[PDB]
């Protein structure tokens, strides 16, 4: 279950998308984002994503809807994830770490500092290593 220090991380990572600040997620800011990691899905295809998550059907995700889609996460998926896991590992070496996860939230916008960084990779890592590797990061996501 969702705790409140968890619900405020997942509305800053909503605000990450909401790149205007009105309180929805649209199709173009989709699009920014997900070409911001390396993606390019054509309007049709950013259509369909909101429209999995777009509960109401007004063609925009608002935090509820986000929540909702993060709260239940992956379950039993697995090519999407190592894409994912892909846009955090830009060097290939199936290893995520600190810098590399600070250089995707540089470009997505978002400045932390490198406390920030190390928590965030503390929060995935399970073996202590200091990176995020595959099987955690599997892990976190289901
Ligand atoms: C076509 C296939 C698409 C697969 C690639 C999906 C890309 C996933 C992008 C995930 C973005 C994550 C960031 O928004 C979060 N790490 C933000 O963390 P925050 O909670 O702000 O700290
Ligand atoms: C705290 C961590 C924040 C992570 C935010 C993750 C976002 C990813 O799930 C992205 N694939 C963006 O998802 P969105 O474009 O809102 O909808 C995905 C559509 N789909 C359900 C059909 C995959
Ligand atoms: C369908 C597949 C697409 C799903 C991608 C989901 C993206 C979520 C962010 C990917 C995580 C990568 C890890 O290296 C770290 N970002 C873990 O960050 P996290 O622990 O989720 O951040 C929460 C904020 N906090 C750490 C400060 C608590
Ligand atoms: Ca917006
Ligand atoms: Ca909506
Ligand atoms: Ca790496
Ligand atoms: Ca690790």
């Amino acid at each position: 279950q969702l705790t409140e220090e968890q619900i405020a991380e997942f509305k800053e990572a909503f605000s990450l998308f909401d790149k205007d600040g009105d309180g929805t997620i649209t199709t173009k800011e989709l699009g920014t984002v997900m070409r911001s990691l390396g993606q390019n899905p054509t309007e049709a295809e950013l259509q369909d994503m909101i429209n999995e998550v777009d509960a109401d059907g007004n063609g925009t995700i608002d935090f509820p809807e986000f929540l909702t889609m993060m709260a239940r996460k992956m379950k039993d998926s697995e090519e999407e994830i190592r894409e994912a896991f892909r846009v955090f590992d830009k060097d290939g070496n199936g290893y995520i770490s600190a810098a590399e996860l600070r250089h995707v939230m540089t470009n997505l916008g978002e400045k932390l500092t490198d406390e920030e960084v190390d928590e965030m990779i503390r929060e995935a890592d399970i073996d202590g290593d200091g990176q995020v590797n595959y099987e955690e990061f599997v892990q976190m996501m289901t």
